[PDB]
């Protein structure tokens, strides 16, 4: 019915920063060589999407944001070999070209074809497939899932099991895999260790799930919103602390609580001051701290390098360290085999047309993940 | 003859910052329980000793500095079981109490009994064994080797092979083990990798030795003193670069040479701006950078956390990550089996009485290690 022809559908267009999303009709071009056009089934609201609205993350505007999603292939361009029409797929905000030095490295996953380091907001070929009111619209991280239809490059999409529940496994496209892998793969949390998780949203709850799966004995959740603590304990936190309850800096509180520092800390908020605090609260001689949260654009933190000279390890990761096209299908298969749970992250399910209500839920602190359904 | 008695001997006392050492008579008390009095045989001049003179590293003054050394036990206090009179020994600037959480951890080595985090300039019991002109003199890192005799706590000394050449193996007390271990143990340099070493003094040359021992394919030495390059190449550097030779910043220069960034980088100078440069020059997705150099006291560096979010790992270490009392004797044994070489590090030999000439050689850039003989 639509193969090869332009599709008119609705999408949520962000024309300016700090504005509501504009739900209107867009035109989606057919896929070119090695491109895939996807009909969306579900998309999650990740804080990184809100970072585009707030100016925390800079990407060319106007844009169709959205990147944590799942859908069904509508058509494929010339040369595509990894997916076919009717396939269930998850778009990959971090691609896996399989040919760059990073793709070939055994540990690396930040493929050099990403659109994060130098945001261009296009397809790999430098152009856009979206038009709205006659204007070209930018892509976001080579995904753009806030639309009934999107076009992605083949290296930015993974085929998943045909029996997958797409309204749950869309979280494997970002939030869950980021937090879970940050714990089990990047930090490599050890059994019986003490962990501190700063930020108890969708990604931080997934960090806790990973720390628990790795066998940590203590998991301390840190959040200034005490309404987050109940769910954090349900997924594995042993204790929760609110920094605003203390006179003392929270790094000093965590050090005392852990009898000299935690084994692993995670910053899953996106604040410079909490990145330094999370590093300081891990044990000075053998602690490991992982940055997951995204800081405001172009801002530098300040820290004393003696925190590292004593023995600490500080690292960060995109997408939990997972090689995206390899790992996403295996994570879906693991989910299906009930190896982990996604329902604790899903607090709200709304129709796509209520996208703005979903972001209001996030900004107000009331939601973890809202899933938008098409 | 001297057991149980105060020993009057000559030491290099630092009365004030930024002044020459004063070679003069001190009184060295006999060792108390679990203390060891050592007759010094040789001590190296490490940049960290000069950091005490310049105020870069703060420890209470007046002080007997020196920490990279080897000697012979003169007497032991009550309860000492690990060393006896006449034993050859190396003092440990980082102790190994064997009982704290760090000593019990498999990776950690920054024993909580250290005198670095919160310098007191005393023995473990809070007192001093040194008197000069009737005044108490501080210790340095629980070692104080710029003296014909010193007293150290049992956890700060290791017995070594009775046939050891003390005028060479004193370097295993700091410089060599720090650089070598930073490469083979902290970074865990892999075979065929590309390394960048910032700073080609005694410790940076030892990092190069460790990178070569690990099988690195390329080892890029970085120094603003081009006179350091010849020796760096002799011990394993494949290329040397002087940042002052380029119209662009050296991290860009190293990123171009490594076709996208190095596998392992090492800061072995002690400058805030080169710590950030060394981190920036590794692969953004899988590179590892190790801080070895000592920053000026209490100064903060400034960096963009996106350097870590992409996947980099940043860490630091004291003494190359080696558990000091376990490792020093083994390193001496390996040296005697010619598993590594120390002669390339020793450029100057002076009598202890010419200590100020030895520091002039270091400050002028002419020496790597000057060994002082008592
Ligand atoms: N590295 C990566 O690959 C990815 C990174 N992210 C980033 O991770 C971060 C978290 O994402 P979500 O979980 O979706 O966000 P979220 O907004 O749902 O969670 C943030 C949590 O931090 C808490 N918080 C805010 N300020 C705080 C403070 N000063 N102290 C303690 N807690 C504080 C909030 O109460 C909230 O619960 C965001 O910055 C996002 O951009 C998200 C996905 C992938
Ligand atoms: N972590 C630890 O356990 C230890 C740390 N250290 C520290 O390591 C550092 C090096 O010690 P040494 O090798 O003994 O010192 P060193 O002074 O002999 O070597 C430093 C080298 O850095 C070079 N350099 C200076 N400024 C530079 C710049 N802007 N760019 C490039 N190169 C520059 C100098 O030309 C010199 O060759 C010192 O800061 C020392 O305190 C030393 C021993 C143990
Ligand atoms: O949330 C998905 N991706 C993120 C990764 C970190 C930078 C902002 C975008
Ligand atoms: O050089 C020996 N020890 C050093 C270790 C890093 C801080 C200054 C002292
Ligand atoms: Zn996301
Ligand atoms: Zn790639
Ligand atoms: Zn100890
Ligand atoms: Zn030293």
């Amino acid at each position: 019915s639509t193969a090869g022809k332009v599709i008119k559908c609705k999408a949520a267009v962000l024309w300016e920063e700090k504005k509501p999303f504009s739900i209107e009709e867009v035109e989606v071009a057919p896929p070119k060589a090695h491109e895939v056009r996807i009909k969306m089934v579900a998309t999650g609201i990740c804080r990184s999407d809100d970072h585009v609205v707030s100016g925390t993350a800079v990407t060319p505007l106007p844009v169709i944001a959205g990147h944590e999603a799942a859908g069904i292939v509508e058509s494929i361009g010339e040369g595509v070999t990894t997916v076919r029409p009717g396939d269930k797929v998850i778009p990959l905000a971090t691609p896996q070209c399989g040919k760059c030095r990073v793709c070939k490295h055994p540990e690396g996953n930040f493929c050099l074809k990403n659109d994060l380091s130098m945001p261009r907001g296009t397809m790999q070929d430098g152009t856009s497939r979206f038009t709205c009111r006659g204007k070209p619209i930018h892509h976001f991280l080579g995904t753009s899932t806030f639309s009934q239809y999107t076009v992605v490059d083949e290296i930015s999409v993974a085929k998943i099991d045909a029996a997958s529940p797409l309204e749950k496994v869309c979280l494997i496209g970002c939030g869950f895999s980021t937090g879970y892998g940050s714990a089990v793969k990047v930090a490599k949390v050890t059994q019986g260790s003490t962990c501190a998780v700063f930020g108890l949203g969708g990604v931080g709850l997934s960090v806790i799930m990973g720390c628990k799966a790795a066998g940590a004995a203590r998991i301390i959740g840190v959040d200034i919103n005490k309404d987050k603590f109940a769910k954090a304990k349900e997924v594995g936190a042993t204790e929760c602390v609110n920094p605003q309850d203390y006179k003392k800096p929270i790094q000093e509180v965590l050090t005392e609580m852990s009898n000299g520092g935690v084994d692993f800390s995670f910053e899953v908020i996106g604040r410079l001051d909490t990145m330094v605090t999370a590093l300081s609260c891990c044990q000075e001689a053998y602690g490991v701290s992982v940055i997951v949260g995204v800081p405001p654009d172009s801002q530098n933190l300040s820290m004393n390098p003696m925190l590292l000279l004593s023995g600490r390890t500080w690292k960060g990761a995109i997408f939990g360290g997972f090689k995206s096209k390899d790992s996403v299908p295996k994570l879906v298969a693991d989910f299906m085999a009930k190896k982990f749970a996604l329902d604790p992250l899903i607090t709200h399910v709304l129709p796509f047309e209520k996208i703005n209500e979903g972001f209001d839920l996030l900004r107000s602190g009331e939601s973890i993940r809202t899933i938008l359904t098409f």
